[PDB]
């Protein structure tokens, strides 16, 4: 059995800085004591600086254990757990490889709920963003049964340059968005981020070689609002790639429930070999939502980074199977896969959208249910079933073997299928 965090001087309270005590537990487990295991019994554990995870350690937390984020330093990350060293900006360090870390149970309160004004986080006034994990250059990482409360315009989890990562049976509740944020900064806030390892993408380290993430599964988890703040913008994805980034591959997103996102459940550019299967996406009406995007939304959005100069490795091998969407927002698309402008040099291909079910019961629906745009070869769109809305399927400017077979369309007002030239 495990090194207890209390034995190392963590006090259960709102108030005492437990950073050191917790770090000391971890450092001892790292050596092999308590057999790599660390246990957090019931409490609220305030940390006022970053805690470092260590190779071959396994943390388990009581259901009534919370980690409370009290990192409140100007020009400094406010991320509770990192898999490598960070002190201050401009003192970044290469992160060596780390492996075999597991983290299980309890809450992390990322503590970013807004002030009564809505310009800054109540308890963490000096910060620019809050979040729970920065996983860079790691292997075999399990995050399981955890409740993630209230990131402040930030990524609850960042998975950068990391292999064999699992997110299981967790919940993500609350993303806090200042009134002042422009749309471009809002939609870059994925709650779980899966990205190549670059300094621009992952500013916590020196690693800049663009190494991919690999074999990354997000499953059996729930994403929505909290009591203290509104709905996640984008549950899972990424919004950056370049000629030097190697594309995150074998990405499985399965059996999750994306409850009323502002923008997306899954939105990404630069992935290869992804599976989005048996998920549930709900989107409520503007009126029943704390957060809502007036420029509109797309629950699955496999899109193409804005570059007109380079031949990018754009999305390939995306499978979107057996999901179900209930949409009551007239402004929301269920499924979008795109090369967004004819001006982009890369190709998007091997795209299969199958056995999905969409109930769109919105009033005066302004959007198509499924949109495939500039897909170059191997496109299958099959045995999907679509209940309600204006247009059904739209396939636009697509070359190659295109299979469209045995879809069903019900009580749609506008065009079922629609091929555009
Ligand atoms: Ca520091």
């Amino acid at each position: 059995t495990a090194l207890s965090v209390k034995d190392y001087g963590a006090v259960g309270d709102g108030i005492h800085d437990d950073r050191q005590a917790i770090q000391d537990a971890i450092d001892a487990a790292a050596q092999g004591l308590g057999g790599g295991n660390v246990y957090f019994p019931e409490g609220t554990y305030l940390v006022k600086e970053i805690v470092f995870l260590k190779s071959h350690t396994h943390l388990e937390l009581n259901e009534k254990a919370t980690i409370l984020n009290g990192i409140n330093i100007k020009n400094h990350p406010s991320i509770v757990f990192m898999t490598g060293l960070f002190t201050d900006d401009g003192a970044q360090v290469e992160w060596g490889p780390t492996e075999d870390i597991s983290y299980s149970g309890g809450t992390i309160d990322m503590n970013g709920a807004l002030n009564e004004e809505g310009t800054k986080a109540k308890n963490l006034p000096l910060i620019n963003s809050s979040g729970a994990f920065a996983i860079g250059n790691s292997n075999n990482v399990t995050i399981k049964n955890v409740t993630f409360k209230d990131s402040y315009q930030g990524h609850a989890i960042q998975i950068a340059g990391s292999k064999n990562v699992l997110v299981d049976n967790s919940r993500f509740l609350g993303q806090a968005l200042p009134k002042t944020m422009k749309d471009g900064q809002i939609i870059s806030k994925e709650s779980i981020q899966i990205e190549p390892l670059t300094r621009k993408g992952f500013p916590y380290a020196l690693n800049d070689d663009g190494k991919k993430s690999e074999n990354v599964t997000i499953q059996n988890s729930y994403f929505g609002k909290s009591d203290k703040s509104g709905e996640l913008v984008t549950a899972i994805g990424t919004h950056y790639q370049t000629l030097s980034t190697q594309n995150p591959s074998n990405i499985k997103i399965q059996n999750n429930h994306f409850d009323n996102m502002m923008y997306a459940g899954v939105r990404f550019t630069g992935f290869t070999d992804v599976l989005i299967k048996g998920n549930r996406f709900d989107k409520k009406v503007k009126g029943e939502s704390v957060h809502y995007r007036e420029s509109g939304a797309a629950l699955v959005n496999a899109y193409s980074y804005k570059n007109t100069k380079d031949l990018l490795d754009l999305n390939k091998q995306v499978v979107i199977a057996e999901n179900i969407f209930n949409i009551a927002d007239p402004k929301t698309k269920a499924i979008r896969v795109a090369k967004d402008s004819a001006e982009y040099l890369g190709k998007v291909s091997d795209i299969t959208v199958t056995k999905n079910v969409i109930n769109n019961n919105s009033k005066e629906t302004e959007q198509p249910n499924i949109e495939l745009l500039r897909v170059s070869d191997n496109l299958v769109v099959s045995e999907n079933s679509i209940f309600g809305g204006k247009e059904g399927i739209v396939i636009e400017d697509s070359k190659g073997k295109i299979t469209v077979l045995n879809n069903q369309f019900y009580n749609l007002s506008g065009k079922y299928i629609s091929f555009i030239k």
